[PDB]
């Protein structure tokens, strides 16, 4: 039986700046409100110029996955790539912290490390402004071949595809899981994602390279250009072994086959930041997947942990979701 | 018209912070609540030990800065960082406040300081300091101009640590006097008074400073005695006013016979204490240079402590302005 990891996540290594700021803000400096917007190098200066006093914690939608997988208990590697720098040493730091197996090399101190300029409105919104930087040299040489053979779960962000040469690394990955029994996992990211990537996440799906599939609404609506929620529950249900899928405040649906079972969200006292909440949603799914749990208490931990993070500034959580999983009686 | 209202002078410092239990501090040898200096081996060592952290602009004077700016007074900062990441962070974070800051980084190594904190249970915040390029701050980062047009300098007993600081702040004592500004000093932390205790009062008595800011721990440190009410005496006598915290009991302010209580604001409950002496005179100060009582700058200064150790961040995220307003202050 026993594997070294439960889950692998692969995923861009960036580093969060965050600030609150008012509605305004996001339309003087045409940011899409809600959305992952890539920026370039210039931008990123001209961004951070108008932004306020801020805060710096080490994000990356699959780097905060797998530390919650490692808060949750379970035994988590993440493959991403950052720079020879000291926003490179925080995110090293900081997942490794979170006892994460990352060993994913530096390649040098140019382009810089990642980061994303992540602006909260008082709704609790998160409008993100992400430069890629070191990213972009993320490939096939960083896929940790043992790593993805003795892990359970492989996990990877819609996002990858952005950067040029990191979707070889994940069909590597998907290779190297599907020869030794793995399973493959992505989340759909962002619905601008969905947009540039479409057809390319459709066949990612279709052809069995990936087995489980997060989405939130607005992502499975842009998966298959509908406004029909339902439509896109039955296509994504068709297009995937098993789907789960976020409906904010409205919890989550878990989808296999014919079979569908619908979890509700927590109680939240107040939406403080909604940063991180499919990433730890996806934690709580994973973690209880591969301690071999029901569909529908892997959306119960999925909820729990995504209901806690928006209740603290920074992507990951800073409490024990172990203790919270203990109190309500998931375990 | 004066162009500030405070500039104050300290060890430009990143906070690298964390929570941990009660045993961690033993284990590692931390002193709880002070400002541990360490190397940068044992700097090493330590981030090793240290969960998932956050990272905020920080630095005693810098964190005064900032509340002065937020409050609505006019603010300036001097304080050396490298030409690095973290000092890129510090550098932005001050001067998006609407800080001055102009103090131009001497090259990449040392790096920018940082200091490790970690938050117990309790809100309690114990520092373990690198001090970096804050060992370059001297007389040529004194930006005489600044000095001569401010209402009060205000600068931190913890720069008696690097060498030449010390150097930069009797130019700054010059320039303020001369140009008939006062010059205002916080004791820092009870080991850093334990350190100085004569330099500390000798700048006090020669009245190279004119107010004084300490907590509890600090003016009995500064005395070697264990009764507040001699300490709260002597350092009346030794400067022309005092401002002397005393945690959830609020804090007093002295004036030659002149003694003013003030009450610690309700809160919700301490998060991090980390700051709070800080921004306690950023409200004093800032009440202080817009010509109001004493007893209100205790006010603002107690009120500005209070929203501070209600969060993770030494400088506060919500406008002090407003919550001034709000609790009758302006
Ligand atoms: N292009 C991107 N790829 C992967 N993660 C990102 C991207 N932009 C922002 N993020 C991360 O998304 C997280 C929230 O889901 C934040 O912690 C942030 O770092
Ligand atoms: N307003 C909200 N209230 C409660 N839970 C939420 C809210 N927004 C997001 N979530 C949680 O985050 C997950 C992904 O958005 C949801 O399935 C839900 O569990
Ligand atoms: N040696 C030091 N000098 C000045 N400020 C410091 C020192 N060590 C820690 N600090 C700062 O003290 C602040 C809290 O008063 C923290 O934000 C931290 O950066
Ligand atoms: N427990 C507390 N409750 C309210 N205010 C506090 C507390 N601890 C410290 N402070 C504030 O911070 C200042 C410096 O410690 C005090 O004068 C006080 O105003
Ligand atoms: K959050
Ligand atoms: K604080």
């Amino acid at each position: 039986s026993m594997t070294r990891f439960d889950v692998l996540t692969v995923g861009n290594a960036i580093v969060d700046i965050i600030s609150r700021c008012n509605d305004q803000f996001l339309i003087d400096n045409q940011i899409t409100k809600a959305a992952m917007n890539l920026i370039d190098a210039e931008r990123a200066e001209l961004l951070y110029s108008r932004m306020g006093p801020a805060l710096e914690a080490s994000g990356g939608s699959a780097g905060n996955t797998a530390a919650g997988v490692a808060n949750l208990g379970g035994k988590a590697a993440y493959f991403g790539n950052v720079a020879a720098d000291q926003l490179g040493d925080i995110f090293t730091h900081d997942i490794r912290a979170q006892g994460v197996h990352y060993q994913t090399k530096p390649k040098g101190a140019f382009p810089p490390t990642a980061r994303s300029m992540i602006f909260v409105t008082e709704d609790g919104e998160r409008s993100m402004n992400t430069y890629l930087g070191a990213c972009v040299e993320l490939g096939p040489e960083d896929v940790e071949a043992d790593v993805v053979a003795d892990a359970k779960v492989t996990y990877f962000e819609g996002y990858l595809w952005d950067p040029p040469r990191a979707k070889e690394a994940i069909l590597d990955c998907a290779r190297i899981a599907h020869q030794h029994g793995r399973e493959m996992s992505m989340t759909l990211s962002d619905s601008f994602c969905v947009d540039r990537y479409r057809g390319e996440f459709l066949d990612l799906m279709r052809s069995g390279k990936v087995d489980i599939v997060f989405a939130n609404r607005q992502e499975a609506l842009s998966l298959y250009q509908t406004d029909d929620f339902e439509e896109a529950l039955n296509r994504i249900a068709a297009d995937c072994k098993i789907a789960a899928v976020t409906m904010s405040e409205n919890g989550a649906v878990i989808l296999k086959g014919r079979e569908r079972y619908y979890v509700n969200a927590i109680r939240i006292r107040e939406v403080v930041d909604t940063t991180g909440a499919g990433d730890l949603f996806a934690s709580g799914f994973l973690y209880g997947y591969t301690q071999g749990r029901s569909l529908e208490d892997c959306g119960k931990l999925g909820c729990l942990a995504a209901g806690i993070v928006i209740q603290q500034i920074g992507p990951r959580p800073m409490t024990s979701l172990s203790e919270a999983a203990k109190q309500a009686g998931l375990i």
